[PDB]
């Protein structure tokens, strides 16, 4: 698979490495689910990017399940926040909240929708990859650098599927 490759070339070991872990703990095979995988990949990253441009941040998503729910009552105790039901991406020691990050192939308010929906005053920050992003209050955390530097990561990924001939595929699968 091309996609599968794809992945492997565009995405660092760790990110990549963390996210088939993640996969085959579950029984999901990344060689099979490889619009997953990328997602997956792609999402980590944009966590990733978005700690970096911050000590503002503590990265919640890609440990392991007891060192998040360590790293969020460890949190909740020293701040007095309210415990999030699912383990949110991160938080803002700055704007003292959880974030929820998303990213998705169709509209970003749809998307918002979404997450709003499987939710605590967790803040949520949705980009596409085009460009456009949508955040709780049009409270953007980040200087618009930060942003865009993550909107230019997220379109070159679109681009390279595209390439590749794998991105109508990839835009199909969210759903
Ligand atoms: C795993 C995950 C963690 C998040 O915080 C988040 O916002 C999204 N995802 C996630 C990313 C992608 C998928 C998916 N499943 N199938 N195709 N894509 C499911 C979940
Ligand atoms: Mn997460
Ligand atoms: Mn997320």
């Amino acid at each position: 698979m091309a996609m599968e490759d794809f992945v492997r070339q565009c995405f660092n070991p760790m990110i990549v490495e963390l996210a088939e872990k993640a996969m085959k703990e579950y029984g999901e095979d990344p060689k099979i689910e490889t619009n997953k995988f990328a997602a997956i990949c792609t999402h980590l990253e944009v966590c990733f990017m978005y700690s970096d441009f911050g000590h503002r941040f503590e990265i919640i998503e890609g440990r392991d399940r007891i060192m998040a729910w360590t790293v969020v009552n460890s949190i909740c105790n020293t701040t007095g926040v309210e415990k999030p039901k699912f383990l949110p991406d991160l938080y803002d020691y700055k704007e003292n909240r959880f974030i929820e990050i998303g990213v998705t192939r169709r509209e970003v308010h749809i998307y918002y929708l979404e997450k709003a929906n499987k939710i605590e005053k967790t803040h949520i920050h949705i980009f596409s990859f085009t460009g456009e992003e949508m955040a709780t209050k049009a409270d953007y955390t980040l200087d618009e650098e930060s942003r865009a530097r993550i909107k230019t990561r997220l379109f070159t990924i679109r681009q390279e599927m595209a390439s590749r001939s794998l991105w109508d595929s990839f835009r199909q699968s969210e759903r």
